[PDB]
Order: C-alpha cells, then structure tokens, then sequence
C-alpha cells in the first residue's frame, strides 16, 4: 500500500504429475505474490538461481520497485539473459505484479491498461497415430467449443534419461500435407488450423513445406527451423504465404528482434515465465505490434497455472493478441494451484480476483517431491543428434 | 468498475493559453489531462468537445487501452498534432483516474521508481556572452546540474542567418567552459535551422565543449536527413518535441541517429504512447529528454514527472517553468531540490485544476513566430 | 498585379452530409473556394481555419500561393496531420481558384494544360450477395462506366472476420469475370483489414481475375509493411486515401510497393501538395487514383478533375457521386460522358457555393464506423 | 571406447569460489573442467549435478562432439550463461581425457603450436595517476609486454556492493591518464583499457577518438552488446581498436560484431563460451574477418580454464593476447599446475591432456562462500551497467 | 614428442587413371599419406610438391600441422588456387595421418569423435534413355543405396544445348518418381551449364519431384549469380566440387544461397581447411556433400570418411567408386554396409599405398572434356 518491504522470498519444488517450480514473495504488510519459475527438464538450476542468489537479495527491498528490481537482476547478474537466468527473473517479476495488483486491489489486467477484449481465444492439441485418429480428436475438441485447433500426426518423460526419437524430414514432407487436406475435406474451413513443425527442417525445407500447405490456409506453422540464426527465416518468408509462429524457446527480445523487424514471422510465442515476466512480455508485445506481429504465447503443462493466470491477464489487455495456447493440466496439478479463471466456448478469462487470481497450496504440493523428467532428443537415421 | 459521466474541456489563459480535459466517473473520481497545442489550441478544444468527449460518456474508465485504440484507429484519419493532443489528454486523464482508483501515485503503476529524483534543465538568456555567463551562474547557483545555453493576432517574423550562427555560436560554448569548466551538462537547441551537412559541421565545431546534446539540428520529416549529421560528429543529438507519434521517429531511433527522444505526454499519445516510444528507444540505447516548456500545462508536467521517475532509459527533463499566476490555476504537489524534481506521493497525477480561477481568464490568442531568411524565404523557426 | 485578401470565411453545412467550405475574397472582388471537409472530425478544421489561419490570411497577396502554403505548413510548428492539412489544403485550393480566375483560365491550363481528353472515373457496387452485386455491375456498365469497384449519433461498431473474407471474396471476382468477361476494370477496396502476409495471400488468390488494383490492403503507418505483399503477388496495389502528406507514402513509392497513390486535393496539401506527390510518384511509374467519396465536397471534385486532366501519370479518379441535394449547394460546371469526366472550360475551379441554400442545413454530427473482431478487439475499419 | 563411470561436481572457495567437474572413465582416465560463473556459481553446479552428469554416465567419452550437441540442442532451451558454463565444463574435461588417451598435450590435438609462447597482460591500478604509473613500472620490470591501465570485484557478503558511476567525469579525466603513461614510459608496451560497458555508443565513439594519440592495444567493453549493431557508431568514428565478449556464451552473441568488422578482438573464454569445441568455432569464424582472440582471464575462471586457454592460445592462428589477472597461492595449491611464465609469455607445458590437477582433499577445506559482483548506479540511483 | 620429417616424396601412378600421392616419413618411422590428384592437371601439383614444398618440409616437426598449413598457404605469396591448394591439402592430409597414428587413434577420433554410425553415400546412374536410367536406378537400389544421382590424348569436345536440356530433363524425374516412388534421395548434377534465370526455371520445373539437390547450376565465380536461382525455387542447391577455398563460397553460404557445400579434402585445404569450411557452413544450416569421384584417390576417400563420421552438419558423401585395379594400389580399411560407409577403426587415415605396384603403371595423359554450343562457343563443361 504505502511501502511494502519484502520479508521473505521462498522457492517451492513440487511434482503433482510433473515438475513445477514456484516463488512466493511476502511483504511486511502480509501481501503475497506468486511466480512460476518452471524450466522443463532443467528445473533445479532455476530453483538454485533463486534460492541461493536472487532471493536473499530481495529481502528488505521495496516490492513496489518492480522495474528497478528487474533491471537490478537482469544487468546486475553481469552474465545476461539465458533460460535459467530469465526463468528466475520472470518468477520475481510475476510475483511483484501479483502483489502490486493486490496492493491496488484490482485484477492485474486492469493495471496493464484494462481489457482490450471480452475473452481470450485459446487452442488445443489433437493426438493420433493415423489420419482417422486425429480426425476424431479434432471432432471432439470442436464440440467442446474450441475455435482454434493444432493438428499433429506429457513430453518430459519420467526417467532420468531422455528418450531418443528417430526422425526423417523426407517422410514428414511427403505425408503431412495429406493430413491437412483431410481435416479441411472433412471439417471445412471453420476452425483455425494450427501446426507445430518442432524445429526439424532447414529453411529451404520449411519453405517448400509452407508452400505445400497454402491451400489449407493454416493459422500458422510453428518453429519451422532452429532460430538462433534469425536470418534463417528469410528463405521461408520469401517463398510462402503460410503464416509463421516461433518463440516458445526464446528468453529475450534479443532472440527475436530481427525476426520481428524484418517481418519474418506473424506470431511471437514468448511466455511470461521464460521471456522476462509481465515487464519483459509487455516490451516484446509492444515491439511486435509495430510490425503487425501478434502474440501466441506458448502454453503447455510445463508452465505452471501461475504462468497461465498471468498470461490470461496479459492476453486480455495486450492490443496485438493473436491466440493463447492451452494444453491442459491434470486435475492433480490444478489442485496444487487453486485458480479463478474461466473457460467458455473457446475463450478464457482471468477473472476479477485482485492480483493474478491464483493460489499455491503448499501443504498439498509439499506432498509431491521433485521427480526427474527430461524432454526427448531427436536423432536422424544415422544417429546425428538433431533438433527435437 | 467506473462509467464516465462527464468529459469537459476548459480553455483558460492564466498568463498563456492552456486547454484542459476533465473526466468524471459515476463514482466521483476525476482525472485531468493536458490538451494544449501552442498556437493551435482551439482545434484541439473542438476535437475533444465536439467529437471525442461525447463518445467517452458511458464508457468504462478502466479500459484505457481500448479507448486509446478506439480514438486512434477510430478517427480513421490517423495521428497528427491536433488528433494526438486530444487522444493524449484523454489517456493522461484515465491514468490519473486508474491510479486514484488504485490509490497510488501513478509512477507506482508504471513499474515503480527507478531513481530518487528527476534531473531537469533550465534556459539561460542573453544578448551577449557576458549576459549568458551571468544567467548560467545564476542557474548553477539555484542548483541546476543541466543548463541550456542560447545567445497579438499575428506571428512575429524573425530574420535568420545560418552562416552567422555557424561562425559565432561555438565561441559561446568556449566562453562557458572557460569560465565554468565541465561540471554542468551543457545543452543547446538548434531550432531546426540548419541543413544536414550544416548540422554536421556545427556538431564537429562544438565537439571540444562536450555538449549533453545539440537539439533539433534540421527538420526531421525526412528522418534519413539525420544520417549525414550522425556520420560526421560525435556531438550527441536530441530531437522530437514536435513529433506526435512513434512513426515520426522510428527510423531515427532504429538507425541510431539520435541519443535523446524529446516527445511528450501531451503531444505524442499520453502515458500509453510515451511508454511504447521510450521502451522502443531503449533497445537502441536512446534516452528520454522530454520537452517541457510553459506551453505544456502543469498537468503534463505532473505526468512527465511520474513517467520520468519510472522510465528506465531516462535522460533528462526540460523545465522551462511556470509563472506563479499560471501555477495558481493548477494546484500542484511535485517537489524540486538541488536540480532534481519528484512527482510527490499523492494518488493519481497529484495535480488539480481551479475551474473558477480559470474561468477568470478567457482565451487570448498568441502565436509562435515564423522565421525568414534575408531574402524573405519562409524558413524553419 | 496585387490581390490583397479582404476576407476568408468558413461555412459549415449539412446538405445531406457535412461539408466545410472556405471562401477567400480579394480587394478586387475575386473569390476562390476550398474544401476543408474531414469526415467525422469536421469541426476541428473549421476551428483551425476560423480561429487561427483565416485572420493570418488577411492583408496578404493572394498571389503568393507558395509562400502562404509554406507559411502555414512550417509556421504551424506542429507539422502536417489530418486537421492541419485539411486547413492548408482548403486555402491552397481556393488560392489556385483565384489565380486561374485572375488568369481568366480554367485551372488545368495553369497546371500545364490537358494531357488527356477526359478523366476516367469509377463507381461502387451495392450487393449483399454475389447475385445482387452482379446486377449493380451490369447497371453501372450500362451507364458507360469503364471501371467498377466490386464489394460484397455514435459510431456504429462492425464485426470483422479476416478468415471469412479470405475464403469468400475470390468467388465474387470469379463470378463477375464469368458473367461479364474482362472488359471493364475491376477495382476492390480491402479497407485496411489484413495483415501483410494475409494481403499477400489475398492478392495471390485473385491474380486470375486481373484486378485494376486491390486497395488499402493493410494499415500503412509502417510503410515497410507493404514489402511482404509486393514480393508475393502481381495484383496491383493502391493506397493513400487516409494520407495527408508525401511523408506518409515516400517509402511506399520509392520502394515501388504500390501502383496507385490515392491522396486527395483536400487532405494531402491541395493542388500544391498533390502536384509534388504526383510528380514524385511518376519517377517510379506510380499513377494517381485519387479518393473521391461523397465526404469530399464538390469543390474538391472540381479541383480534382482539373488536376486529373493535366497530370501525366494519371491512373483513375474515384466518383462515389453526390446526392441531388448536396450538388445543389455547389453549382458546378463539370461534365460526364460515357465513363469519362471533364472539369469544363470555366475560369478557375469552375465551382460555386450557394451560401444561402447552405445556411439552411446546419451541422449534424455524423461519425464513421469502427471495426471490432469477434473477441471485441478494436481493429482497422 | 572408454565409457564414463563418474561425473562429479566440486564447489571450493580457496580465496574465491570455483566449481569443478571431474569425469572418470572406466579405464581410470580422468578429465577436469571449469564451470565457474562468478556470482552465480550454484545454478551451474546444479545444472551439472542434477541434470547433465547423470546423463553422461555410460556414454563413450570419445564422442566429444555428440556429447556437445546432445546437451546443447537436447536442453531444448539453448545457450545462456548457466547452460554454456555447464556444457563447457564437460567439453574441456572430455578434451583433457582425449589428449591423455593420445598421450599428448592438448595443443597438439588442436593442430600443434603456432607460436613459442602466449603473450599475456596484467592489471595495473591505483587511485591516482602517480600510483598507476608506479604499478605499471612494476609490471614492466616483471617482464609484461602488455599492460591494462585503469584508475577481487566479487565481494564476500550477502548483497552486491553498489558503485556510483559518472560517465561525464570518466570522459574528461581518463585520457589524461594514458597521456601520463605514454609521456613517462613511451610506446614500448601494449596499453590496454577496460571500459566496463559504461558508455552509450556515441559516448564510446568520442572516448575512442579522445585516446587515439596514445595508440591503445584496445578499448574493451565500450557499451552493452546485446544489440550488436550498437557497435557500428563507435567503429565508424574511431580507429582505436575494440575488444569485447567476456560476458558472451555463444557465437550468436558476437556473429554480427565480427562479420560487420566492428571489433578487433573477441574475448570469449573456454569456460563460458562452449569449451574447446565452441571456442575453436568462434576463433575460426573471427579469423575470416581478421578478428583476433583476447581471452578473458580473471581470477574467477579456474586454473583449469587457464590451462585449457594456454593450450588453445598456443595453437590458434589468430591469437591476439591472453589476460592473466593471476591466482593467489592458496588458489594454486588446490589446482596443481604445469604451465610456465617467462618474460611476459606463458606456455601450457608438455604434460598430457590439460596438464592440470585438482586436489579434492585441499579443496574440501574451503566451503562455498557467497560473493557477488557489484552493481552500478548513476547519481540519481538509475541501475546502470557495471 | 617431436617428429622431424625425414622425407616427403611424390609418386605419380596411373592404375587405371592418374593419381598423385605424397608420402611423409618422420624420424620415428611414422608415415602419413596425402592425395594431391588434380584431374587433368596432375603434374603441376607433382612439381609444386616435389620441387618447392617438399624440400621445405624437411627438418620440420610434423606435429605443427597448423604452422605448416599457414607457412605454405601465406608463405607462397601467391595465394590459393587449384594447384597450390592440392599441394597444401596433400601435406595437411598426410600430417593428420601421422598425428592420428602418433595418438594411436583413427583420425575421426581426433576431430571430436563420431556424430553418426555410418556415412550415407550416393551413386551415379548410366543410361542413354529414360528406360536405361530406370534400370540402373533399380540396380543401385538393390545394392542398398539410399541416395541416387540421376543423369541422362586430347580433350573431347562436346556439343551442348540448354534449351533441349530444359525441355526434357523434368521428364526423367517424373519417370523415376512414377516407377520408384519417393523412397530414395534423388540427386542431379547440372554441370555448370545454365545461366542463373535458366537454373531458376529448371529448379521450379522439378519441384514436384522433391530432389535432394540440384548441383552446380551455374558457374559460381560470381557468387551473387546464385541469388536469382534461390529467390525463384525451393529445389535445394549444391555446389563446390571445383572450389579450392572458403573464399570461393563464403558469400554463397552467408547469403544462404546453397544447401550443400561440396568442397573436398584434396582440393579445399585438407582436413584443416575442410573443418573451417564445414563449421562456417553450419552457422547457416548448410550441410556437407563432398565431391567423391574416381579422380580423388582412395587416400582422399579415407580422409573424407573420417571427416564425414565426425562433422555435425553432414549431408551426404559422393561415391563414384573405384576400379578393382585402382583400389589395388591403395590397400584400404573402410567398410560399406547397406548404403552407409565407415572409415574403420585403424589408426590414422587407415590407408596404405602399394608403392611397388604403383611404380608399375606410369603417368598416362588424360584430360577432361570441354563443351561447346552449336555455334562453337566454348562453354562450361
Ligand atoms: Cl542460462
Ligand atoms: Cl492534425
Ligand atoms: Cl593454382
Ligand atoms: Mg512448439
Ligand atoms: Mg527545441
Ligand atoms: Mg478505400
Ligand atoms: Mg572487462
Ligand atoms: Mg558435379
């Protein structure tokens, strides 16, 4: 309210179905803020970054100074950005905005400039090992009122060893376009059809693929090629009108500045938890808007419901909103995070609970100890370690 | 939630012309915004009164973003000085309301303080070197850490000569540094008078005196015109007081042709727009240098100080200042001490408007001067 | 030899919709008219003229068109924008009216004389179904139109959906070309609704039907946004009704991203500004296709037809048409024969303004619609 | 095919914190790797201990490249300081092992010696011109051919020290310093200077112009480089050479700086920028543009990194210089070394592998002790770059 | 610890065609071989080694591979080129042979170890008609080949016609994909015959058949000549068999104009040079596809397979094959199983050179063909 100094900043590691890492900031006034810090397959280094280094440095600080605190840790780290660093910084930022919206006694989205929309369009996944199988999952999710659907013919598998998947580009190219003809043939052009390419193709391959699918008018093709070299998207963009989305693996505006300003992409999928929190995400979204690039935040189960809360708040205000991904959470996971958001015929809403409108049931959570789970790696026929 | 019950515009001339917007919610909350456009005040009065204000009535005062977008895109004819002065008034006033509603000084809503105080600069007047040196001492004595050094119904017409300016103006700075050393930041306004290669020369000619910035070197409708300056001098460059949009300066920033962006709350889209401008500028290590003359109302000054306190890439804040007469009309809460200002801690912007004191000053026309060269050529003032 | 301006007055009338007219009178009794209409923001321009520009016009030599344009363009300090430029254009238009009268010539003669024998215009087509559009198309063809554009209180809010537009609209053109063949020019307005890669797709999807142009594909404040469209389709692009300046379109043109520039006399700086725009466009083989809706007054249409008859790189002229009522307030002298118009041979613009009929209809507030997406996102209308 | 049986992480603080990785093959071959990330050590210990090390067990230690790729790409979340510090530890450790297997000092495996020694530079300091001049004198006497002039930064404690910064004062004073140094000692030694990320580009442009007469070997870290285009303004206004990259973890951090020829020295390191595998690719790329290596070498990189760097330095064609801030003897006891120093030049030695040891028993006498780099703030409290 | 070179000898033999081999021997008796073969210009390389490089190798520490490479690369003063680089590559190859032996490892181990389990190779197809090609294709498939390349005294002169090639060749691929489906990788060599817009057309004309690559579309001395191809087709491009340096392909790669770089150990600077080429290529997602004809000696193929097994960005390896006769002179240790090869686990390159069998076949002059167009214009073969 007046000057809320931080009395404690605590890290919680729990596995209610999968691993989540959580930060809790408490002020002297007793206000609490929650932040997700989950980094899938590499959760603990982030727990450490916070527990051992950042949290002790939060104590005594005026929680009102979100920006100074962000700068302090972003630059003060000396070694800048990266996934572990930014997961930490984001967790803090998220928690501080929670607190601030509470101090203000409003739902966060009000603080960002209010609602730009009445609801947040979300999209879901279809899983099947044949055309017929997918066609059904689609039918199913349609009926549940989803207006956007991701077609593909828990990723982080328990077991301290990453599972190794064989991959062939040639086959994927020849078949996948068939997958979409089918979905359009059967269901018409009524829902938004999304597709994730999982970083598997070289640029000229991703170019051919995009062309190969223009007839089916995808809402987007995602993560066409590894994007560490942002110029690699140029070849795709000059050869196809299939929209491009990328960015779930990005942790900073520096990862995507060139992709945006060269207009190489249509949707930016950076997330509150990995790309610098509310503070970072606002800057990314606003930058994107200059180039008519829209938001399409990554939303799998490996970002905690805390992140989902913050994302929905962000999504209701942000002018250049595109879509919000909504893989699900098991009931088991949701129980650990009492929420207050709503889902209604394809659209979500963060609700009107002050702050993020989210909770963390520590006692429940403290009953699921951390349990090692890792994302798969991909190799080619010949063993070449590839992009998963 | 709060519906807008009334949106009223006030024109007053407490020593100079000011146009003010007052928004009132069904809950009692009021928000103030500046709409002052020097020399073209009344077209903004009309833009609000006759057009925007009526369409504000009944709306949720919480939907700042939707409202900005509604009037920015909804106008169909986009941006411009009159349009953006109107949109910014509204925006400034809704953030006053939002932060009152949240019971916080605005800067708290922007992300909190990044600094303890806001460095400001003032103007030193003179008709000779010795006069300027005097006003300079006078201002350093008042605690200023930054000092800017310069030697009716019808606009005054002023005669301009570039060649004389080029030949003389550098001796002025030499004088100032000779007497006062290099302790204060030395700023200078070029008032759009030079072509790019002239500005290049000027910049080079003042490199020894390490200026904080040279401002408004050449008109910037063609943003590429700053390329020649930038490739020839390491004298820092500031620009933007006349801009009303990110679109006015995106190329200047992204090509790194400027060091300070001088856009303001009242003319460049309010808190909402200025945030986006400043954040974009930061990617390129461009800092804020907001324009702050007497022809932007204390209401703008209130918001600017709130903004300046949070904004990470803050550079400096201009403070021309106000007469006591002007201020009386705008009861204010900001503080000043030893060359630094602070917005204060009052909820909202921390500013008020004396509607009946204002009522005593009807609008009195005044116009910026135009410049002409020797041969009469209409030039840049 | 010297035509001092004795008066410059602003009239606002609503003979079926709103119009703002400027009247300049010299000491010799010569009068010139200028349109100042800005749809849905009419009164701020009224003010810009009435309160600020007009009194500064008094005493001036109406012969100095260029000096006046520059005086108000730069003298304003806050440069360009829709309200500013509507005012400056009103003046410029009326000053050329006066100059052509003083020369005892129709204005096109002052511009360099006729480059064509008549000005090809185009019209719109009403229809809520492929079937109803095909009817209006047939009708307009019978009226001799050689070029046809196909489309299927408080601001009305309209629900927009890009995906539907993408899927349906190509069928409308297949229809029209199936029934009517490739005899007329098929124009189409996209109304700023698509993102750039969306517009790229659209343009590609309509290549078979060989459109005269697709217009306003995407908001163009970021002029580079047109690059993605232009590299993906050979469907010609037209833009610019919402522009007030060469600065709004210089990149679009110099990067050869557009085929037609649609800026108008009333909004883009008058005859003086339009000339510079057209000439610049021509270097890059961009042709004119000026915006001509009902919300630009018959004074503009007269100004436009003179401009159109002369300008070498002429492409086409829009003609939404006027109601018998509106036309009344503006006695006119142009002609229309078999798809082609002509300004006539009367001195000046060849246009009148019936002030007493005008004073019969008072200003009546009317505002353009806004667009929203399904989720309520404020969009481009 | 010598499989990995253990991959152990140690955290010791013999004067300051180090993190060390030890890999052991089934044949008993061991490899050491540095993983120290100053002020953020423990997330790297965890990245290894908790995630990477268990996934190394049973793999063939010969497959340096598959392993590099496996963790680089396999992480899904690519690069960054913690990630690359972990990956680098394992890489230089695998190269240690490979050179041992080859029964050769590592430089031989990289392509052999390109020079007879490795020119290093030391730090000079003082709070007055006169004092710096003194320290300079000393270092020339010790035989340093290159000297860094300015006028243990990570301070033990809970909270980062906060330092007041003024750019204006720095611009006006600092050239006088170099003048004095040149006036007194002539132009016989290479004169270096670190700018510590403090300046904006146009400011750095001016500074660089302002010191041209003193012909600096380089001016380092002029302005934050997250936006690499920020170096264009500097490079077009001054002929003072530019070094940067101690804070980089990847080729992606510097590829634009190098290919637009905005820098003369790349300062990436074995521990932070991807190990031997990563640094080779970085050095080779830079050579195309006539950019040379200027490896960062403070005390906060372990003597294991120094051993690897000297091996790398002896081979790499485009070698520029090697920083050698130095190690207290307490530090060195824990890492029994075999490199040599002789008149401003160093040499990795001829011991197989890296030629470096880690005395686990001694390391165990010194437990992790929190210490953090300072932050900078301006007069008004603005959080700046330190 | 120190391996002085005691001897470095050059052998020229024609066991079915010409080969030039270099043998380096150390004071410890370790020997390393290197290929120096340059097809049709074999003897100038023999000389470069024999007369100039080899005596300068004597007395030197064979451990200093990098210093030696640099000494001859820059020391030559006249830098790179086919003859120069064949010589430098011969040396480099043989020096790494020696180093891996001294390390008692197969060389791939020195490079960073295996990145794959085997090296995918591809083969050619003989046929004077669509029908005969389809047969050889079937054959090679049965041999387990996973990737197949389809083609239909004094230098022999060959008549070339681009227009015919353009019209026919797409049918060859339709055939192959009609009969055999999309199971194998279809490669194709264009042999430098087309201009860039011709190659653009060709690539487009074959998109349906999804080639693994089209190779050598146009002479590439002007690397920008590849831009027109790359903007017009998504058919992957391979190039580089004729390159001797990174300088020959740096632009092709950095502008992302190619998908495979085909430089070889023997011609492009040895292991040392190829490593730098591959690593550079990888930044841009360019993969290796090294040229492997009979005119590169089994020493090269052994060098290549080691390189291929390690290099992360491996794409494919050509294997024209060797005659039982040639293979004789070069006892080898690599394997080939089911479309994939492997260098083996022998220390060094794993290759021998039967000197006494070699001295049985003397040099026999053989020269590549030249191409001429109809009118006799000397063209690219
Ligand atoms: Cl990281
Ligand atoms: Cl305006
Ligand atoms: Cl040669
Ligand atoms: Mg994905
Ligand atoms: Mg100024
Ligand atoms: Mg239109
Ligand atoms: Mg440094
Ligand atoms: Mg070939």
């Amino acid at each position: 309210f007046q000057s809320m100094k931080i009395v404690s900043a605590e890290v919680f590691v729990t596995c209610p179905g999968r691993n989540f890492v959580t930060l809790k900031i408490t002020t002297d006034s007793g206000l609490t803020g929650l932040g997700d810090a989950t980094l899938n397959g590499r959760e603990l280094p982030v727990a450490s970054y916070l527990n051992d280094h950042v949290c002790p440095q939060l104590i005594g600080r005026d929680a009102h100074q979100i920006e100074d605190i962000w700068q302090y840790f972003y630059k003060g780290a000396y070694w800048r950005r990266g996934p572990v660093t930014m997961s930490a910084i984001s967790a803090v930022d998220m928690a501080l905005w929670d607190i601030k919206a509470k101090a203000a006694n409003m739902p966060l989205y009000q603080l960002l400039g209010g609602a730009s929309r009445t609801g947040v369009m979300v999209y879901c996944h279809t899983t099947g090992h044949s055309i017929d199988e997918v066609l059904d999952d689609y039918a199913k999710h349609r009926d549940q009122g989803f207006k956007a659907i991701r077609v593909q013919c828990e990723p982080a598998t328990k077991g301290s060893l990453p599972e190794e998947q064989l991959w062939s580009t040639e086959k994927y190219l020849d078949f996948t376009p068939k997958l979409f003809e089918a979905v359009r043939d059967k269901f018409g052009f009524n829902e938004h059809l999304l597709h994730d390419m999982h970083h598997r193709l070289t640029p000229i391959e991703a170019a051919r693929f995009g062309k190969s699918v223009e007839d089916y008018r995808l809402f987007w093709m995602e993560d066409p090629t590894p994007a560490e070299n942002q110029a690699c998207f140029r070849l795709i963009r000059q050869h196809t009108v299939t929209p491009i989305a990328v960015g779930e693996v990005f942790n900073s505006i520096w990862d995507c500045k060139q992709l945006i300003e060269e207009q190489l992409i249509d949707y930016i999928r950076t997330t509150i938890t990995h790309a610098g929190g509310i503070t970072g995400m606002r800057r990314i979204a606003d930058f994107a808007s200059l180039y008519q690039v829209r938001t399409g935040s990554h939303g799998p189960s490996d970002l905690s419901p805390i992140c989902m809360a913050a994302a929905l708040h962000f999504d209701l205000w942000v002018p250049n909103f595109g879509v919000q991904e909504y893989m699900g959470y098991s009931e088991q996971m949701l129980e650990v995070f009492p929420h207050s958001w709503t889902f209604d015929n394809g659209y979500m809403h963060p609700g009107e609970k002050p702050g993020l409108g989210i909770e963390f049931d520590e006692k429940l959570a403290a009953k699921y100890p951390y349990d090692p789970a890792y994302l798969p790696v991909a190799r080619l026929e010949d063993g070449t370690l590839w992009n998963w």
